[PDB]
Formats: structure tokens, C-alpha cells, sequence
């Protein structure tokens, strides 16, 4: 076990969730820590503590009640919290993170009990350094920050968006083995445009409209200098759930000077491309053979498209040819050269072509090999679309990435039925196994951002990468695809099973670290002989640290009290 | 507003439920206490915090879940918790104490989250002093202690008994203004006979049978010494939920040397007598004039009868006259001279008489003016009993004290119906108002122990009474009955409204204090001018304290930084 | 030994002079306290520690430097400091207190290093309570307070007077076994009249003239309130080195409400009367037989005289007759009826007699059997006066109480020479033993206040006396006199030896405690069986406490970590 000799003693030690073991404290520990008597007189193994929590967990009636229970656990005993989470990652992920964390953010102001994370507001402009000073952990290696302007599919929840950094960093630890004590969740509160919350007597945020323009920009600037100043330039800064206009803009602004990335853009890209790469092992052809059609042309679609182009360039195809293989549809229709209401980023994919408004006709005209839904329009992949995709393609790739199930472009059932079982399918939300007439059962997987971010962070932090290139995300996509077995593919899965996420994260971190030492981008020296064991050594374990003083004798002659 | 200049700062301050205000911390408070940023950017008044708690409380689906919410609150923000309680004492008391705390204790080992109170076990024999060292508050004035052998009406729940001292002390504070910071809930774990808990892998207590005999006696001896030695002879020690045999033995053992009482014995006698005294103002005669028949002859019965005799003596009746006014019935029947299976204590009321077993006949024979049910046999005041009571008496006094209502000697509805509205009625457990055919509504009250202990503690402590005589309990009964208005009595109520209990507690303490100075038994000096103001000044307020450093300038001449 | 279980650990523990043992911490203590490595790797017994300190002490070149060394010691290791002191009380007393402390106070502003004691200024008026909150010890039982207006014979030293309360409390502990952690030295800074300090750039106090009048009076009132309110009414409050009018005035004002005394007045009275009482065992006659002449009629003379009168009334003489036995001489000369410049307090001894201004003739006129010098006029007991005293008395009682040596009414040498060895002599400042012409040596002792205050404080606090009557001082004088052996009296010693002082203090306290239970004035209950052992148990030892957690096992069955 890890040794960490605490100077804390008495009641206040029990109040630190990194020190507190509850009933797992032995008699010897309790007496030595001066807490003997503050706990009932029984001694639990971690397995006994897990049993208690699960029994409670099962007696609860909603996902929300389940979330509240686990969050109470997080704030009492960090190690037990992660022991529970990792005892069944597939069960607990959807409780502490999406989709449930969604309801928690809607209900954040109502249920606000024990705070988690650092709140920095626009009125602390010029004073961010001293806001940081309140955080009780000096050594921080990963930050997740939101301004709450675009939480999941729920829009502007302002300060209620604190649930996202908190639950995200939970997964950083549970999935990727980041040390939670080195993790810092942040919300930047500049106001909200959410009208209910402005009216709500219980709202915990700044009761004002969002501050915009160059004052916003200068506040974000200060946030970046203060954090990197205090925690070092190797501290990872991950943005989440910013508005569309800020997300790309800020990533572009900072990415070259700070150790930062944005999961809504780059993580989404990685995991989508990972699913494509896996699907290629079914179609048995190259990426350069594909024609990609995106329904949607937002953060998801443009991030994904950017990374596909990069994979195509890696395969040898020049950029301006790569781009021609990708078509976009937005709310105004197909993106083509000279259309009204194009942006500069949309314009890169504006190929010469007749304007088209209707998706079914777009499909019939473009005849994609791969059709990616990222528009949040439920049912968009209609019978005709699916019929057409199966007409044009042996094994049509169809990704219904919109979340949750209700917004999904089609179900697994509809996809497999209408394509007579030939579609290669993945989705944003889980769908049950589907059994086809011929008696095969298909297990369509989910392109979960959780395959990507935990291992990327671990990797980056472990070797001290100073910038996170888009190449890290391409390389990661390859690693993920690599973990899918032929048997998985023939089962219809494009992703490794969820329960292996801890292993996926390790392999992702391993590859990043090997690469950084290879190409001299690593900053942590001396270079480790064994990259595998080096990364493992940097992972947080759910086993309790020993915290007692190191006790040991000296030889009799020199240990004894001198008198005469 | 009260002061409290803490040295605590930063994260650990927020972990102290005595310092922590959560959102009620002003911006100046947060910045000054080095916690600015650990909380979301809104500043809430205490009422706004109350609304948040109450909205939460409301959406819960059981009293148990409501208990868990309030207990979580207690352990995060002690003032807010007490503000919640006192905002509707009649609504909250059944949730934090009886009957909900009963389920809490049953379930304590399953739902155990953060500890409250001090656990002292048989195996700490010889070390109790050092166990006391773990308690983080040095200044303790009130202790509630249990061995969990006889929790409410649920029997032996061993270490799970800890719910009782915690809930009991919450009522000390909420109902009587005892400072929670100065209160110590204690469980002595000597084992349990509870077979279910002994089998239960989750049980938090010692997994062994109860230690008996001298080993136990020596342990309690050391308990009393350690506690009074550390907290001083002025510190109140209240026994609760001991086995009846022990309860009486231990009170007898310690009452003359320590500041100790037993609420199951003495508080019960006090509140029953209080009801009787109130009833005398409807019957419009003397306690002297009554013939009392007790259904039951156990801890409740013998305690109440003892105090009745003392009230009779005080009226001017000699003991041996007093005594003949009280008859008891046990499981074997009427207590009569020379009957079998009698004890020394039941002997005091063994009058010369034919043995009888049937309560209806006993009733027809004794013809009491007052029938007091304390047998825990539901339905024992039958139709015939009620009929006879109302034929023998204009206004028959009928107390159905057995708890909960399902064990009550009769319901209020039956009592009022069969006595044709003539019975003066009180119960142990709440009954609904009853409306007579003449359109008058009667509101039978409850002889809630909560009318007695909060005020008695406040009194004993405020004036430094070294011992708690039985006369304290006679006095307290008189004070309670005196708070009942003629209007209340006309409404069938024998007790002051539960929502006034703060006031009732103050008046009880006023009287104890006034008495103590008068007959020179107080130990706090100098003697206060105005005894109401003095007691008032000893009571804990739910208002937040100010804990900011005291800041004030000096004249500039002597404040200047000297130079040369 | 004694146990004090601290939650302190690591560096800061070593900064607490009550926890810090330096090299006397064992290896196991160091490891357990998280300080192993902060000390060099040798383990010293207390005696080795004492040897180091004493070696340094003897290499220094002045008493002043010795003072600075021991004061540095007091501020790093309290137990070792007091071990050193007590190892040779006669040697160390004059270093930490008079006369060396006088130089310390004159130099206090220059040599100021680490603070000791609490500074409270007139500018803190209204805020005294909050000043008290800075003191890190909540349990306070003895306070010594000065305004620094009359320090020793060095007049007004303002804030530089802090040396007096500090040094005085050291003697409380060293001499009387008061717990130093329970003692609080205070200076009240209302300004100074000292022109050299007012002019000095380094002066540490308020650079202003003294606030007089009701502003002063109101300040002192708040002080008594705040201190009694925070520490309780049993907290001892000893006034020291106030101006003369203030001292009496303040003593009269508060003595009836507060547990307070003034050592300059009452301590002085007690020790001088102890000396007288001792001398009566040489002259083998009664106090009522004496004719007493005071050279001086200030604080010392009037307090001694008042206590003599009390002792005379105790022997059986009405006050009006006892008064006749005492003659005062002031700077205007013999005090008599009608005289100009008489305060109403001198009026108490203004007998019918003609004015006289020459001491020599006052002597030859009064023919006193005892002559007491408290006028601060060096050499006033001239050869002629001494010749007369020996002519008029077989054994003249002669007290040269003025301080220091240079202000003595006569030296031991001169007194013994001129009275040809028959004078019964004691002084305020120490003289060497004197070898007479017959070759016998006499050992005049010192009427040192140290004989009185440590034992008074011990007794008062031990039994919880709420006021300190003058009778305490009379009883105390008797006790000290009883400690002088006949053999000592034959050597010319009026006082028990300085190296037995702790025993004398024990005896003084025993008597106070016996008397207080005897006449029901004690407030600590229950009454101890054995008053001797009770006072002993209250005395601070110079032995180190054990501070390690109390560790002890439970039977293996219950101590076992529980699994499934
Ligand atoms: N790993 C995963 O499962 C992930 C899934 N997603 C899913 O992708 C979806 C979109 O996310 P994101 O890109 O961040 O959102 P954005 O809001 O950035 O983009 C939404 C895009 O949809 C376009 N659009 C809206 N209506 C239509 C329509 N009727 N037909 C065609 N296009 C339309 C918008 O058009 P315009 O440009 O005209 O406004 C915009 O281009 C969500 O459902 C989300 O759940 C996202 C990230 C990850
Ligand atoms: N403030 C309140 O409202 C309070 C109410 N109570 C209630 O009073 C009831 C008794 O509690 P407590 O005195 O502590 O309990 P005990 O067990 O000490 O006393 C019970 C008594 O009932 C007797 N009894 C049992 N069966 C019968 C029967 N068929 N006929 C007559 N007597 C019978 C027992 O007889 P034997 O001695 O032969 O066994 C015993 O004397 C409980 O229901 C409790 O809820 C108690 C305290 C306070
Ligand atoms: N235990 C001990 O050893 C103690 C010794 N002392 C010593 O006693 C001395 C006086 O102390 P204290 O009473 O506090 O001082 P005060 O200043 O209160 O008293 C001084 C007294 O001496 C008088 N005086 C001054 N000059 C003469 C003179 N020429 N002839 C006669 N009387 C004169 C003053 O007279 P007037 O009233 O006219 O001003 C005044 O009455 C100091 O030297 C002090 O060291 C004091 C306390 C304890
Ligand atoms: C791992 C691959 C990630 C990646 N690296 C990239 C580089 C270097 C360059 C370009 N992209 C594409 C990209 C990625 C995301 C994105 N969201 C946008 C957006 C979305 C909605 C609304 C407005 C805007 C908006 N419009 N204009 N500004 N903001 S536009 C946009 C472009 C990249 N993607
Ligand atoms: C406010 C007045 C309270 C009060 N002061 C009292 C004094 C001084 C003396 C006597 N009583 C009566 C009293 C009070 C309670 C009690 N429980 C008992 C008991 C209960 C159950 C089972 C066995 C026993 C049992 N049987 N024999 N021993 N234990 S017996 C018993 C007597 C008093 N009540
Ligand atoms: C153990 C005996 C204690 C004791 N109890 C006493 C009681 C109750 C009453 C009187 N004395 C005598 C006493 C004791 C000290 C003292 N200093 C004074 C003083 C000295 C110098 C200058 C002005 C004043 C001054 N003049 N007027 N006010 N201040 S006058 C004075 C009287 C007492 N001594
Ligand atoms: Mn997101
Ligand atoms: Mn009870
Ligand atoms: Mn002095």
C-alpha cells in the first residue's frame, strides 16, 4: 500500500474525504489518529463497506436518488466512492455521469447540499489567483471547466452546470485512474440566459444575464494564466459544455500555449473515428473508399470531419481530395458552394452542387457509404433513408449519434430490420441486443466519449505533454479500434465492451507516452525503461493508503535515553 | 448577535457543522475566512435556506427518508438544522425523534453514513478517560447516554441504539434551548441479545452477548467518574432506554452523588402528573378526592404513582393516607396484600383485598375517578370499562398512555362515544380531534415526555443544581398544567400546545432556577437580578453567530507605522 | 506520570512550549508525533537537559544575559524551564525576578524578542472580550495584571512593565506549583508619564501620556468584567505595581465582587507580619507587648500596620487599644493628631502627641521594641538609632525592608555591629551572613513576598474561594512563622529557607483550604477527605507529561477486521 503520513488527528481528520476510511480504520489506527470513540466498535473490510452501500443503493427507487447517494459517498470517503464505482463501471457510469447527471444539473439549485469544486465568477476578475488559494489541494494535474452555457442537450444551466465537471472528473478517476486529489472541477459563472433560473428564488448562481464580448474574453484569459501559473504549465485544462461559438474559438485561442483540449469537439471526433476505423475491418476497404454524409454541421460533425480528413491525409490522400469525400447537411440543407448562411468553417466542405433541403433526396443523390447523425433530430434516418443506404451499399455504415434514445436518428431495431441485417451500426445511446431473422444476435455499441478522455488525460499528464495535438486524438482512435476483436466485429460491435474501459484507457495512455518519448515531446525525465509499468505506477488505486506514522526501532545502544 | 471568533479557516472550516453557514456566508465572510470560491456565488438568508430544505423534505416519499435528510443537515449546518426544526416543532419532532427514530435505530447499521456521538464499549474498560479525549468539544454540560437495551418499545437494539441519544439531544436543543455544542450523545456497548443483529454482517456494534453483573456495574461506575471528572460535577447525565431493572437500580445508585436523572422514569412521572393536575381544573376538586386505578404496574405506573403520592403529601395528606388512594393491576391482576408474585416496589400499594384478575370487575369494585393505562395492552379499556367509568363519575379521567396508538388502552373516538362526551382524555400517542353529536370538537392531547426533559435540563444546568430531586419533577408538572388555559381545558386538552414548547421549557426552567436560589441549592453566582432574563440568556438561538474577527480602529496617532 | 493527549503533530507541535520536550522526546514519541528528523538523534533525560542549560548559564557574563537565556528557555520548553528554576530556587529566583527583572523592564523595549503575555490598551475599550480571544489557552485560573505605573522602585515604565507579570507568574509556578498553562500575565497600557520612553524610538508601548479619571476607571471595570466573564468568577486576578492611590482604591473597589488581591499591599503585609510573629518566639512575649515604629507610612507601612492591628484584635485587644501600639513617620515627620498633610488613612494612627521630624529623637521618645523601615531612605537607621534600639531592648526587632540594598535603612553588618549582635534583623534585599566578633555567624533572612503569594494563589484556586479576605493574609503569616525551626531562630533567621519554598506554599494552601471547608466558603465540591493530598494533586510537576495516544488492544474476536 501507498504510504502517506498525515499530520491530521482527531475529529477533523474524519472530515477529509481523502483521509477518512469510516469503519475500515483499525483499532490501532483509530487510537493513533485520536478518533477512537467517534466510530461504532466494528471493523469493516472494504468489501463489507461496498456491501453496505450497494444494499442502500438497491433500496432506492430512482436514478436521481441513486446519484444523490453516491455523491454523498464521494464527499465522505473518496476511496470507497471509487471502490464502488469501479466494482461495476458499466452500472455506475450512467448514474454519476450521463444521462443522470443531466437531471442533477437541472435540479442542482434545489438539491444543493455539500459543495464540490471551485466557483469563479466574472466579479472575481482581477482576483482569480486568490480564488484558487481557497482550494485545499496544492498539487493539481487536471482541471475540467465549464461556463454552463451548453450542458449536454439541456442548454444554458448557468451555475447548475457544476454537475458536469464534477461527474466528468469522477470518470477521469474511475475510468482512467487519475488521482482525484489532483483533480479540480471549475465553473466560471458569468451569468445565465436561463429564464427559469433567473426567476428561481433557489438558484445558486449569479442572478444576471451572461457577460459577453471582450470582458468575457479577458476573464477567460485571466483564468488560463492564473491556473497554469499556480499549478504549472503541465496542468491539463479540459473545456466542456461551452456554447458553440466559444468552444472552437477558445480551443483555437489557447491550444498552442496551454496544455488544453475540448472534449465536446476533440473527444467526440476521436470516438467517432474509432468507430469508423473498426467498421473498415468489416467493409474490408480503405477510408479513401468512403463517401461520408453528416446530418448536422455543428461541433460534433465538424470535429469528426476534421479528424477524418487527417486520417485520410495519413493514408496518403492530399487534403483537398480528402475534403471532397465529406458532405455536410445543416438546418438550411446540404452545404454547397455559394449557398446562403454558410460560415467559414462550413465553407471548407461547400463543394459545387445543386442546393438540396431534404435529407432523403440528399441520401439518394450523394449515395454515402457512411451516414453520421449528429443533428439531434430523432427519426431522421427514416425507412426510405435506410432502404436507400442498403440499396447503395453492401454493408452501409450508419451512426445515429444523437442523445438520448428519444433524439436518435433511428433505433437499432429499425436499422437492422430495414437494411435486412447488413448495416454496420453504432449510436450515441445504448440499444438492447437485436436478433435478426437468420438467428444472429447483433450487439450495437455506443460511441461513448468515455472511451477517449480518461486515457488521453492519463497519457498527457503521465509524460507531461505541454500541448495536445489533434494527432493524439487520431492515434487514440486507432488504439480504440485496435481493442475491438474480429469476434466483436462479427457480433456487430465497433467498440470494446464498456466493462473494459480501464484497460482501454491504459492502452491509450501507453501509446501517448511511448510516442512522446519517441518524438521527444515528453517533459518527464528520466525516460522510463518500461512505459507500461510507468503508466500503471501513475494510476490511482481504490485500496486505502496507510496514513499512520512510519514506526521502527533503532539499535538499543543509540535509541536509549541518556542519563548517567 | 452572538460572537464566536474562530481560528479556523479554509476548507476545514466548512467541514465543522458549528461554523458552517453554507450559502448564508456573506462575500465578506467568505473572503475573510479563506473559503471564497468553495461555494456557488449566491448569498442566502436563513429563510431562503429553510425553503430549500423544506422543498427537498416535501418531495421525499417516507418519514425515514425525511429523517435521513434532516440528519444529513444536522451534520453539515447545525444552526440551519435547528432553524428547520423550530420552524414547525410539531411537524419535525416525530421525524427526528419518536416514532421515526425507532425505524432509524432498527435500520441504523444498514443506513450508517457519518457518525454522531461517542461510542464507549466494555473493552474500553479502564480507558474511558482517553475515549472522552476524542470528543472535539471541551465544554460539555449535558450528556444523554443509553446502552440500547430498551429502545422505545422496540427492545434491545444494541449499538443501533445510538439513534436515541442523538434524537433526544436534538429535542433538548430545539425544545429547550440547550446549546448543541455543549451536548454529548453517548452509547455504551456491552454487547446485545438481539439475535438478528448478532447474525447481521452489517452490524456496527460489538458482536457478542450482553455483559452482566459486576463487570457491567464497574464499567458504568467508571463511566460516571470519567465523565464528571472531565466535564465537572455540574454536567448533566441523563440515562435513556436502559432495561427497566437497570434503569431504576442505576438511578438509585447515582442520583445522590451525580447530576443525573432518568427520563423514562422521572420524565414520564412528571408529564402524567401534569395531565392529572390539569384535569383537576375540569373535575374542580382535589387530587385528595381521586381514586386512581393503574392498568399496568411497571416502570411507568410505579414512577407516576410515586409522584402522585408526593403531590398528595404536598397537599397535606400523610403518606399512609396518600398511598391508599392508588390501586395497581399487573399481568396477574390486582395488587393486594399477600398476593403471589409481588415485588418490594409493588408491595407499597398491596392493600387488603380479595384477589381479582378481570379488569372490568376490578373497575366495578374499585370505582376509580381516574384510570391510567400503562400496560401496553391495546383495547384493555373495553366498552364496559368506559361505560362504568362514566356511570361512576361525572367526568371520568381516562389516560391511554400505551404507545403507539395500536397498543393504546382505547381510542379517543371510543372514549368520547361510550362516555357520551363526558370523559377527560389524554393519550401517549396522537389521536385525531373528535367531534361530539352536539357539534363540539374535543382535542385530546398527548403526555409527551418532551414537555418535561428540555425544561428540566435547561433549569438544572442554568443554575448549577448538583442533584436532581424528585421535587424538580413535581414542580415541573405543576408548571406544565399551569400553562394550560381554561380555553384549552374546555377544548378537552390537558397539555399546552406542542408549538409552544419553547415557552413551556422556559417557564419550567424559570421555576427550577427561582427555587434553587431561594433554598440555596444553586451553584452559579452571583444570583441573577431577573431570573427569566437569565434563563433566556442561557438559551441557544437558531440565529447564526458572527465569527468574523472583531475589527475596529485606534486613533491615527497610535495606529501609525512608526519610522525614522 | 500525567497524560495530556494532543492532536498537534509535526513542526508546529515543536513551537508549543507546553508540548515541546526538545531532546527529551523518545524515538517512539518523535515518530508518533510526526517530528522525527526535526531533532538531532540523541535522547536526553531531563537531567541532561538541565546540565546543558546550567553550563550555558554559568558561561554568561551578567545576570541580565542569564535572564535572557532563561526567558528564551521559558519560550521553548516550559517544563524544562521550571525544572531549571526549581533545581535551585534561591539561585534562579533573583535572575527571573527581583532584582534582575528590574533591569529587564528598563531595557524591555530594546531587548524585546518573542512576546509573552497579553497586551490590552485603553484604545481596546469596548473590545476587551475580543482581545482575550487571542490567548491560546481557554482554561485560565490566575492572572497577574499591571499598568506599569509603579514598577519596583523604578517608577513608571509603561508597557515595559510586562516583565513584572511574566516574572511574577514564573514564581507562581516555581514556588507554589500553579499550572503555567492556566496563568495569564496582562499589561494594561493606558499610556506612560515616562519622558525617556516617550522620547525613545524603540519604545513598544502607546506613545502617549496616561489616561486618567473616569475613562481609566471605566476601562478597568470592563477588564474585570471581561476576564471574570470569560474565565469565570473563580479566576484569580492579582494586581501588581499600580500607582499607590490606584492600588488601594482599586483593591477596595473590586475585592468584594471579584476573586482579587494586590500583592504590593496584602502580600507585603503578610510577610512582614510573619517576620514579627517569628521574632516573638525570640523575645518570648506577646504582640500586645510590642511598641512598633514605622519609618514610612505609604503602601507598605499602612498594609503591615492594618494586619498587625488585626492580629492584635485576634489576640484580644479592642481596635482602639491595638491602634495605640503603632507609630508611623512620613516625609513630613511623625504622624500625630492635628498635623498638616494628613491623608485620612494616615489619620487612623494620628495619636495625641507633639509633632517631631527627627527620626533619632522620635526613636528616643517612642522607645519602640520593633522598628520597621519602609521609607526607601537609605541609611535612615543611623548608628545612633541602632545604639538606642539596643539600649532600650534586650533584643531589638529591626527590619530594613527598603529595596534594593542601596536603599536599606541599614545593612546587616552595621545593625549587628552597633547592636553588638542582639538585634533581631530581617531585610527586603539579601545580605550575606554576618560573623560577629565572638566568631558566631547570624543569617538575616529576607521578608520576600514570594513566601506569600504562591501559596495564597494555590489555596484560593484549589478550594474555589470567591473572595480573598485579609484574614487569609493573617492566617498565611501565622503559617510561615510556624515553618521556622527554633534552630533557625537561633541563627537569626526569621523566615523558612528559600529552597523549601514549595513546601511552605503547600502548608499555606492547606490552611486556606482547611479553613474554607470549615466555614463553608469553599465552592469546589465534594469536599476532599485529605486536604494535604488534595492540594498536592493540584500542584504542577516539572516532570514531562506523556502525550502519546493511549494505545491498548481489544480481545482478538472483536478487534478482527470483518470480511465475508
Ligand atoms: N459521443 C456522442 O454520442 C456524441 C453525440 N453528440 C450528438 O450530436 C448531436 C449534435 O451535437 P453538436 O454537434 O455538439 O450540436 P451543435 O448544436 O454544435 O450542432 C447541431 C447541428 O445540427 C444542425 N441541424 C439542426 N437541425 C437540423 C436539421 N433539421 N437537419 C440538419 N441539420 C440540422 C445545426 O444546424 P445549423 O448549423 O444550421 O444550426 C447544427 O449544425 C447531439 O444530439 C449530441 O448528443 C455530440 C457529441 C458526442
Ligand atoms: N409518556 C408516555 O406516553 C409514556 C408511555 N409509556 C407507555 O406505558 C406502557 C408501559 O411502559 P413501562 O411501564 O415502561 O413498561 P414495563 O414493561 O415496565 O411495565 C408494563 C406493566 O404492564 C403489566 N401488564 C402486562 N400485561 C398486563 C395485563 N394484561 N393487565 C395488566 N397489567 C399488565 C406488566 O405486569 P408485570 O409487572 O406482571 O409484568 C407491567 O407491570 C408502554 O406502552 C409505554 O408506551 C411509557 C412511558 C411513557
Ligand atoms: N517585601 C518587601 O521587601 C517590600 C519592601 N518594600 C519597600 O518599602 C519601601 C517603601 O515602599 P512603599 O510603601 O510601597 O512606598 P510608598 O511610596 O507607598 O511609601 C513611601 C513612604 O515613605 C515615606 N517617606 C519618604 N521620605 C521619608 C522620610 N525622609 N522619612 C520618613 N518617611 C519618609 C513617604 O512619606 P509621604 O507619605 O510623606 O510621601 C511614604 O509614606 C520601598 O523601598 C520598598 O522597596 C515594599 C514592599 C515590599
Ligand atoms: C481532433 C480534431 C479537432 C479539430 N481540430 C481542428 C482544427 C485545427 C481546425 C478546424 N476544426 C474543425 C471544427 C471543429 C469544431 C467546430 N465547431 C464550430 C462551431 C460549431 C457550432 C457553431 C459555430 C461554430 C463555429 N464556427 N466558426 N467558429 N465556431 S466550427 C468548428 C470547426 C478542427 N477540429
Ligand atoms: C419522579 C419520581 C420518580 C420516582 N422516585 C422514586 C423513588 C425515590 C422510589 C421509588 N420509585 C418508584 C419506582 C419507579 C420505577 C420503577 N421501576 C421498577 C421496575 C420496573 C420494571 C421491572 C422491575 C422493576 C423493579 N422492581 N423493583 N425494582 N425494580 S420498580 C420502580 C419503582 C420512584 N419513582
Ligand atoms: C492585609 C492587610 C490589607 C489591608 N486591608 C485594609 C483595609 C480594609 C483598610 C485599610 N488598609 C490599610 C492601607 C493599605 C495600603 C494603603 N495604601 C495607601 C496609599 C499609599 C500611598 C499613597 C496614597 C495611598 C492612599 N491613601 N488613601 N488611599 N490610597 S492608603 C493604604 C491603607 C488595609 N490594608
Ligand atoms: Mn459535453
Ligand atoms: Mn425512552
Ligand atoms: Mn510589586
Amino acid at each position: 500500500p501507498r504510504r502517506r503520513h498525515t499530520h491530521q488527528r482527531g475529529y477533523l481528520l474524519t472530515r477529509n474525504p481523502h483521509l477518512n476510511k469510516d469503519l475500515a480504520f483499525t483499532l490501532e489506527e483509530r487510537q493513533q489518529l485520536n478518533i477512537h470513540g467517534l466510530l461504532p466498535p466494528s471493523f469493516n473490510s472494504q468489501e463489507i463497506q461496498v456491501l453496505r452501500v450497494v444494499k442502500n443503493f438497491e433500496h432506492l427507487n430512482s436514478d436521481f436518488d441513486r446519484y444523490l447517494l453516491l455523491m454523498d459517498l464521494q464527499d465522505r470517503n473518496e476511496k470507497l466512492f471509487y471502490r464502488v464505482l469501479t466494482s461495476d463501471i458499466e452500472k455506475f457510469m450512467p448514474i454519476v455521469y450521463t444521462p443522470t447527471v443531466g437531471l442533477a444539473c437541472q435540479q442542482y439549485s434545489l438539491v444543493f447540499r455539500k459543495p464540490r469544486g471551485l466557483f469563479i465568477t466574472i466579479h472575481d476578475r482581477g482576483h482569480i489567483a486568490s480564488v484558487l488559494n481557497a482550494w485545499p489541494e496544492d498539487v493539481i494535474k487536471a482541471i475540467v471547466v465549464t461556463d454552463g452555457e451548453r450542458i449536454l442537450g439541456l442548454g444554458d444551466l448557468g451555475c447548475n452546470g457544476m454537475g458536469i465537471p464534477v461527474g466528468k472528473l469522477a470518470l477521469y478517476t474511475a475510468c482512467g485512474g487519475m488521482n482525484p486529489q489532483e483533480c479540480l472541477p471549475v465553473i466560471l459563472d458569468v451569468g445565465t440566459e436561463n429564464e427559469e433560473l433567473l426567476k428561481d428564488p433557489l438558484y445558486i448562481g449569479l442572478r444576471q444575464r451572461r457577460v459577453r464580448g471582450s470582458e468575457y474574453d479577458d476573464f477567460l484569459d485571466e483564468f488560463m494564466e492564473a491556473v497554469s501559473s499556480k499549478y504549472g504549465m503541465n496542468c491539463l485544462i479540459q473545456f466542456e459544455d461551452f456554447a458553440n461559438v466559444n468552444a472552437f474559438r477558445l480551443l483555437n485561442k489557447y491550444r498552442n500555449q496551454y496544455c488544453t483540449f475540448n472534449d465536446d469537439i476533440q473527444g467526440t471526433a476521436s470516438v467517432a473515428v474509432a468507430g469508423l476505423l473498426a467498421a473498415l475491418r468489416i467493409t474490408k476497404n480503405k477510408l479513401s473508399d468512403q463517401t461520408i454524409l453528416f446530418q448536422g454541421a455543428g461541433e460534433a460533425a465538424l470535429g469528426i470531419a476534421h479528424l477524418i480528413v487527417m486520417a485520410l491525409e495519413k493514408e496518403g490522400l492530399p487534403k483537398e481530395k480528402a475534403i471532397k469525400k465529406i458532405w455536410l447537411v445543416d438546418s438550411k440543407g446540404l452545404i454547397v458552394k455559394g449557398r446562403a448562411s454558410l460560415t467559414q468553417e462550413k465553407e471548407k466542405f461547400a463543394h459545387e452542387h445543386e442546393e438540396m433541403k431534404n435529407l432523403e433526396a440528399i441520401v439518394q443523390e450523394i449515395k454515402p457509404t457512411a451516414l453520421i447523425g449528429v443533428a439531434a433530430i430523432g427519426g431522421a434516418f427514416s425507412e426510405q433513408i435506410l432502404k436507400d443506404m442498403a440499396a447503395f451499399n453492401e454493408r452501409p455504415i450508419i451512426f445515429a449519434l444523437s442523445n438520448p434514445t428519444s433524439k436518435a436518428e433511428c433505433s437499432a431495431e429499425q436499422c437492422y430490420k430495414i437494411t435486412k441485417g447488413r448495416a454496420i451500426f453504432a449510436s450515441g445511446s445504448p440499444f438492447d441486443p437485436v436478433t435478426l431473422p437468420n438467428g444472429q444476435t447483433l450487439y450495437p455499441g455506443q460511441g461513448n466519449n468515455s472511451y477517449v478522455f480518461p486515457g488521453v488525460a492519463l497519457g498527457v499528464v503521465a509524460c507531461g505533454l505541454r500541448q495536445i495535438t489533434d494527432n493524439i486524438f487520431l492515434t487514440t482512435a486507432e488504439v480504440i479500434a485496435q481493442q475491438v476483436s474480429d469476434k466483436h466485429l462479427e457480433e456487430g460491435r465497433l467498440y470494446p465492451p464498456l466493462n473494459t474501459i480501464r484497460d482501454v484507457s491504459l492502452k491509450i495512455a501507453e501509446k501517448i507516452v511511448k510516442d512522446a518519448y519517441q518524438e521527444k515531446t515528453a517533459t518527464v525525465y528520466p525516460e522510463p525503461q518500461n512505459k507500461e509499468a510507468f503508466v500503471r505506477s501513475q494510476m490511482y488505486s481504490t485500496d486505502y493508503d496507510q496514513i499512520l506514522p512510519d514506526c521502527y526501532s533503532w539499535p538499543e545502544e543509540v535509541q536509549k535515553i541518556q542519563t548517567k
